[PDB]
């Protein structure tokens, strides 16, 4: 599987979307899973996943790894509510045009964040909800915010640069060794390519700051299964909030991996996938 | 499988125990997984782990369910130093017994110390570690202690009745509807067949109270790869003892158990058997 | 200063109360600080706050120890509501009554609830705000709930009885040689002497049950500067929720007390006294 | 009272040091209390704590602002144990060549350290205990480490400059409107000063890194009365320490200052003064 041959696009209409392109990478043909990605400059389906898409689609699954609106390839988008309630907007209108019922999903930071934001407002298009480290829970009761790696997201954000993206890609990942030329080649082509969306996304994060991603009080309506993943050394989302979740969605579970940042599940790929193939299976 | 189909009993002979009888129940025939149970009042290998042994077994494993010195059906003893250092001796011997020369490890409460003390001590004898709760690692950050649990522990040592038994399991398990007849008369009966265990519980516990028991400082020794489980209902031992062993050892990762008591092998056990299995396996 | 002396009663008259009897003892002539007390069977305002009540006279402030509805002397009620805000209506109503246009408010427990509930629904007639303990702020991110106190509380309320009272107050309290004879006939006394008051209780939580209390998400409006203290080993309401309060209030600061259950204010009643002092005058 | 009016000059002879100079700063003539500063480049006794001598001055102390060996004005030195030990020898060769029989603590960050150090090896030179966020006690339950604002530090030492000073004072203080030109010019200065103590703290990091200041085990020595101040804001050292003394030293208070970084004492002047000053009073 490669990016080029799972890349497709369809537009999607929905609350607020009219024939808005949507990019996602697609490969398999049983039970779907859609991964959502986080927001950081350059972020998208691909980049985020490949680690995942083939462990996944060997043991059955459709998986799409969707682009968030005003990420890679999909359109670009100035955002006045919240990230995760839009991008939820966006799972919606993906699932209509490829007449998908229910799908499993998967989503790390803002990608979490989407992931709670559809299971309340569509229950009846959920299976199971996994949650990578969301972002968007309010405060800690630990760390102060907003984190180091938020930070940092937002300097690379208003001043992309090579230097930047290697400061921040350190402060992501807890083994630094994984930090190849390849991957800030990579990181660094996504940032150069679509400077708009560089641009939208400050614009979207002043209209609607974090604090109106807060979905805490909603949580107890939260029926489908769930399976919360966090790093034990992520510096951009904090760790407490792991517990929240664990405390205030009916069934769940938290799973913390130790010497992982905020992309666990790239840099502990083979876990991951094991734990969570194993709970789409039998949970 | 059946608790008379599986008893053995074996002398042991190592630093402090001489030709001492140990009780444990044996099942299948691959590599050796022991487990090691908690330090209440009745507390066996079979009674603790039934749940978990056949899945176990199928899954290619010999399992040993240990009864640990002054516990069911092994020797009786007044221990006087910490009860996890002493198990742990016992555990080396009977492997030295039985001629095994490495073996997994999966401990509960009392059982998680034991399994501590023993990787502590015997590195080159364990496999991998299983940690389900363990007891006594230091205060909690947030828990007043003696915890809740354990008060009713020691009430039940002390004043041994079918009350305050129930009271106990009341505490212990999350789930009112797990606490059967068969479990109420079945730990009754425990306690009933074996004053003398009870009554030198108490006085061990004089001579060596829970502070003696703290291995923390020691965490950093640990080279076992470690899957470390809680109850996040646990009234028994503290979750935050969940994070400060994956801060403390190499190679550690969480697993937490929505609506759970101390029991999270029973209360949870398809849950617990698949994870378990595959750390085994996988990791 | 005695409870005789300073004993007043005046008829309220607020939104759900008409003529309804409130019970309190007040001290002093300066500015006023009302201390509303916790909501275990037989609390009232002269029991809970007796160690306070004269320094802070002595500092030239007008105490008003006020006895909530439906305890102590105070006429009995059944609510339907959650009663932080039924009992902040009644703080409203007697000062409205007793032509007091601002007061300190300083509460424990339920009275921590009341003061949360005042400050939200009448900003302008509220100065500065101490809260010991609150209570109803939510599940805890490491206390399994109810927490062991409360299970205690529910106990009393159900089934009086000077055996289960002398439990409670050795979880209540963190050194037990301040449970003397004075303490527990004391409490024994105002148990027996309003029977009706214990069953109104149980009607009452069972019509809004503790989850109703959450004004969590409000947190955010109160503007007054506010004083948090906690016992370390408080068993009734979690040590987090301080960390909860002052991340969400404004201008907060959280004091904790080595060796303290949930009477901080009698416990500690020296530190508690020149600390809150201090902040009245200077903050 | 100036820095120049209070400036003075001892030289030390205590295991280890011959005739070492030590800077400090006095003012008044009670009952001694001796301020310990924190280890960032450019600390120094007056700098650190010039907004608390005169309130406790004022209140009757005899208030010495020590200058660290390495530090400011005091010679230079090259360490091989943990600072924290090697500081509290030099507090002691102080104390002898002033004939100071006991002096209550006051220490921020390091100079935490050095007063627990101080505590644990001579206990009877100790009245009490001040400790604003202490560093040194391991690892944190929740923050990934090393935390933001350390590796801030590490950046300045290895690598000064007048920009990167600013970014580590922008982390140190949570109002940012507290960052004057006044400040800034000062700690430059301070920087550009002494570029040989810059090297030795880096060479003496090597030799003994901040796993060797971890004195945890050991907090149930510590016999004297102990106030914890942390900022909730703190990004140099965490919170949950805070938690962890109050757990393990006999007889301690917590208090935490809301909008508040690592210079509480500073950040939080009047408050931090009023507190103290009422606890060496009445304690
Ligand atoms: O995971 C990524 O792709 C990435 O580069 C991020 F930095 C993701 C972070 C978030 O999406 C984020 C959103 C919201 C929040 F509160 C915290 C973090
Ligand atoms: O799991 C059991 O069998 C049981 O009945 C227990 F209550 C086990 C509790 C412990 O072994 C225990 C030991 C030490 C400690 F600190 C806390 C709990
Ligand atoms: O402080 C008292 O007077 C007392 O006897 C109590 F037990 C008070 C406890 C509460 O008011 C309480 C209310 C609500 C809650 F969530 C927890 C505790
Ligand atoms: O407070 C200061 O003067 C300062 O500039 C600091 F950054 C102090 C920090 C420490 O002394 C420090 C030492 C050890 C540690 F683990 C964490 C922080
Ligand atoms: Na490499
Ligand atoms: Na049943
Ligand atoms: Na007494
Ligand atoms: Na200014």
């Amino acid at each position: 599987l490669t990016e080029s041959s799972t890349s497709k696009f369809v537009k999607i209409n929905e609350k607020g979307f009219s024939d808005f392109n949507i990019h996602y990478n697609e490969a398999g043909n049983g039970e779907t899973v859609i991964m959502l990605h986080g927001g950081g400059p350059g972020a998208g389906g691909w980049s985020n996943y490949y680690r995942n898409v083939g462990p996944f689609v060997d043991a059955g699954y459709r998986v799409i790894l969707k682009d968030s609106p005003g990420f890679n390839k999909s359109d670009a988008v100035v955002m006045d509510e919240q990230r995760g309630l839009v991008n939820a907007r966006a799972v919606k209108g993906l699932m209509d045009a490829l007449d998908i019922d229910r799908a499993h999903l998967v989503g790390n930071a803002m990608g979490g964040a989407t992931a709670l934001n559809f299971a309340l407002e569509y229950p009846d298009r959920i299976g199971k909800l996994i949650l990578m480290g969301p972002g968007g829970l309010g405060p800690s009761m630990f760390a102060p915010m907003p984190m180091e790696g938020i930070k940092l997201l937002f300097k690379l954000y208003a001043e992309p640069s090579y230097e930047t993206l290697k400061q921040m890609l350190q402060v992501f990942l807890y083994d630094q060794s994984l930090i190849t030329e390849e991957l800030l080649q990579g990181r660094w082509e996504a940032i150069q390519r679509q400077p708009e969306h560089l641009k939208n996304f400050l614009i979207s994060a002043q209209k609607a700051p974090l604090s109106t991603w807060d979905v805490t009080a909603r949580l107890g309506e939260i029926k489908a299964k769930t399976f919360i993943t966090w790093g034990r050394d992520d510096r951009f989302v904090p760790l407490d909030h792991g517990l929240k979740l664990l405390w205030n969605i009916d069934d769940a579970r938290l799973h913390v991996f130790s010497k992982c940042g905020h992309w666990a599940q790239w840099e502990h790929a083979d876990e991951f996938n094991r734990l969570v193939i194993d709970f789409l299976r039998h949970a």
